[PDB]
């Protein structure tokens, strides 16, 4: 056999020379190199450091002031929450895991490792199906006097956690199950044993469709809709409006979301396939290990495409932090907001 | 004219097309793409947030915990608070300048973001030779019961602040000047112009000779001496005790964090000279901008060297970070002291 099934695991790797262990009780060093998983560990760190101060300063800010309330102050307020159960909730035991060469807390760890990496990566996924829709009611504007209220973004909201949760809770409870991937480090969806027992093949078919190639399809085409309309040529202040003209840079966002959501996910969705349509063949543990853990860039990318794509968000981060306000900057020359200062309601 | 030069600057762009502007006055996107600005604004951004926590907690737990006073202990902290400067002092600048295109505080921001960047990079130079002494003292200990105190620590210290400065502080007053380089985001010494109305050529010659070819001749030098005593061969809990078996872990840490160096600083170095032998001639934004801002990784990959080499800092980190204490791990195994939990101290 190429690899080494288990009960509860399939370490990819012969078991020939027995030297193979289940990774919920001994060091997988007869795998790789133990520098290499000081690296995963070392990187898994750096990770931590950087994306809680960055989710957790995005929250702050968006709360603290008063009027980063569209539909898209929402959706990334709900991002950085994700992400924040990302760093603390599973990117703790893989960092723990990576540091000891094996998921020590047994199934529990590699639970929670995989768990909040999926709840993070679909609430990232669906969040985008609701930009796209969001981005077309109001370029395309399919309504002659519709305006998405804040409500309406409460309930993306909680429609991403549906959505993710109808994915991610499953295996935790007798649908497919969370199994240690590459070099064992990580946890992921079983996409390696036909283990009948929990039916993991249906879960795997029915993640792919339901939480992959739909929301893509989605996603897709409402952007061939802002084709003819919004385009990526952006010019100066008005467009047709300098209502319009903004109107033209959350779009131009919202798009690059999308590639940096791709970029991340397709070599971890690639190989995960891969394997899927070629169980037991002679893969070894760097295979899944290298997009596994470069996906769990997931928890930091969104923000920071937030502050460098919005004007906006970022003076008013630059105010946060200038303690007091002064946003410095350019300001957004349009509308801003905060608490106390100019956060002076001023609609109509 | 390949370039165009200003009183104040070189832009690396012809103005044939009379396109070209003061990366003081407006936004130099007719050199690169504007996505690749804040591409760059990305880049600085995670800089920020990452050499932030990393370069402080190190200055914490260092202050935090009474032994941590050894030089190497003096020299990283110093390291620490040379990246803290960096960070707030020039890196908080260059993103603001990405975030915009060019330099909009004009000068004086170009200043602050060549000085810091100038203080810090040279900071580790100097400290990197203070270094090679030390590590020679002890290897090759030319003494006879002369013991390196924490005095000469704060000495060598100082020393680098002295170098460092030297350097990063005549172009402020006259010898010398700051400039934006490549896709002018970044400010550099005068290797473009002769300006003899402030003595370029001069301070370039000063500054490739006192400033880098001198100390990385002593620091290799100093490399020669320990060749033939501790090399990279370090066996197990002791070579001929364990404290002359600890002391070559802290050598292997000296070596590497001078390769760090030398990738960080040759590219550029390399990139800064080539220009001031080749002033006028064909180069564009993009032959600075890489080396440049690849550089300024400097102001934090030097506390994961230690974080990673050298596990007495290492377990004294995580009893800071387990708030309490908790040491788990296998604690430092010979010292390892804090504020008050194991400060007790154990000399003779
Ligand atoms: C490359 O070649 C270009 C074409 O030959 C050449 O173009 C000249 O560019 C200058 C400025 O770069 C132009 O002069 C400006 O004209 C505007 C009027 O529209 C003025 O407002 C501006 O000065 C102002 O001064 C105020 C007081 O200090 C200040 O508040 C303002 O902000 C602003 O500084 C300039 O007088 C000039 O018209 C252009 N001539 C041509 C032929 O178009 C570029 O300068 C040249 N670029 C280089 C060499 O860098
Ligand atoms: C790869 O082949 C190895 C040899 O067949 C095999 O080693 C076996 O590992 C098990 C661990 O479960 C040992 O079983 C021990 O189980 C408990 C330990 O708490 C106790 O009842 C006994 O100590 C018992 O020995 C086997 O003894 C051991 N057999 C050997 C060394 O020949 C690996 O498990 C195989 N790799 C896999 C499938 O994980
Ligand atoms: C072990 O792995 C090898 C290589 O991945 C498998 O061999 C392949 O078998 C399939 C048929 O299932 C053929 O289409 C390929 O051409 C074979 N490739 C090679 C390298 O021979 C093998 O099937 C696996 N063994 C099992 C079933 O555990
Ligand atoms: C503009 O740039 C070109 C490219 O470097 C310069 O041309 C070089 O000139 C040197 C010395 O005159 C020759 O040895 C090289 O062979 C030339 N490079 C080539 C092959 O083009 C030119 O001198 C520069 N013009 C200015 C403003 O000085
Ligand atoms: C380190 C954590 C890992 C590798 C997370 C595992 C996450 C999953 C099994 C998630 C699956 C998918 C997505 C989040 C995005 C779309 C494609 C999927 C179905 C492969
Ligand atoms: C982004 C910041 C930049 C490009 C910093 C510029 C720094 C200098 C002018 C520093 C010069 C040098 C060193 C610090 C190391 C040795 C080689 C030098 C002389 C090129
Ligand atoms: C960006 C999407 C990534 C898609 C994943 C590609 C799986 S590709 C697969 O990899 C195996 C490694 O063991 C090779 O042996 C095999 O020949 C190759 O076809
Ligand atoms: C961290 C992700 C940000 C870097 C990726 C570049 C996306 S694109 C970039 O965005 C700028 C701000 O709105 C625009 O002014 C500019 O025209 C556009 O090309
Ligand atoms: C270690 C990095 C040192 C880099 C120094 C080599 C510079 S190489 C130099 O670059 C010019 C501008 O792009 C070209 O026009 C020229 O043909 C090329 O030889
Ligand atoms: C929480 C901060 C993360 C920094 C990682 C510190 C790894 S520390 C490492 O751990 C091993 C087993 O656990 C011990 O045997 C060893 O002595 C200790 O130095
Ligand atoms: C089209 C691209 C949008 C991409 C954006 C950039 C946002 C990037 C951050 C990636 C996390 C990098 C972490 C370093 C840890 C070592
Ligand atoms: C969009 C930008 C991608 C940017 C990425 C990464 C920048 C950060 C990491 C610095 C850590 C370097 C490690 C030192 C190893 C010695
Ligand atoms: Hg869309
Ligand atoms: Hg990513
Ligand atoms: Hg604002
Ligand atoms: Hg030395
Ligand atoms: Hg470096
Ligand atoms: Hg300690
Ligand atoms: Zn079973
Ligand atoms: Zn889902
Ligand atoms: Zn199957
Ligand atoms: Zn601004
Ligand atoms: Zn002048
Ligand atoms: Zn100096
Ligand atoms: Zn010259």
């Amino acid at each position: 056999m190429n690899g080494t099934e288990g009960p509860n695991f399939y370490v990819p790797f012969s078991n020939k020379t027995g030297v193979v262990r289940s990774p919920f009780e001994a060091p997988q060093y007869y795998l790789a190199e133990p520098w290499q998983f000081s690296m995963l560990a070392a990187y898994m760190f750096l990770l931590i450091m950087l994306g809680f101060p960055i989710n957790f300063l995005t929250l702050y800010v968006t709360v603290q002031h008063k009027k980063l309330r569209t539909p898209l102050n929402y959706i990334l307020l709900n991002l950085a929450v994700a992400d924040l159960f990302m760093v603390f909730g599973g990117f703790t035991t893989t960092l723990y895991t990576s540091l000891h060469g094996y998921f020590v807390f047994g199934p529990t760890g590699c639970n929670l490792e995989g768990f909040f990496a999926t709840l993070g990566g679909e609430i990232a996924l669906w969040s985008l199906v609701v930009l796209a829709i969001e981005r077309y009611v109001v370029v395309c504007k399919p309504m002659s006097n519709f305006r998405f209220g804040e409500n309406h973004a409460i309930m993306g909201v909680a429609f991403t956690w549906v959505m993710a949760l109808a994915c991610a809770a499953p295996p935790l409870v007798g649908w497919s199950r969370y199994i240690p991937e590459g070099m064992q480090c990580s946890c992921g969806i079983d996409y390696y044993t036909p283990h009948e027992e929990t039916n993991n093949e249906s879960f795997v078919i029915y993640m792919f469709v339901v939480h992959f190639i739909i929301p893509l399809i989605v996603i897709f085409f409402c952007y061939g809709q802002l084709v003819f309309t919004v385009k990526e040529a952006a010019a100066q202040q008005q467009e047709s409006a300098t209502t319009q003209k903004a109107e033209k840079e959350v779009t131009r966002m919202v798009i690059i979301m999308v590639i940096a959501f791709l970029i991340c996910w397709l070599p971890y969705a690639g190989v995960a396939f891969y394997i899927f349509t070629h169980q037991g063949s002679d893969f070894g543990p760097i295979f899944m290990t290298i997009p596994a853990f470069f996906a769990k860039t997931s928890a930091v990318y969104n923000p920071v495409i937030y502050i460098m794509m919005n004007k906006q968000f970022r003076n008013c981060m630059v105010t946060t932090l200038c303690c007091g306000k002064n946003p410095l900057g350019d300001d957004e020359a349009s509308t801003t907001v905060s608490k106390t200062e100019t956060s002076q309601v001023a609609p109509a």
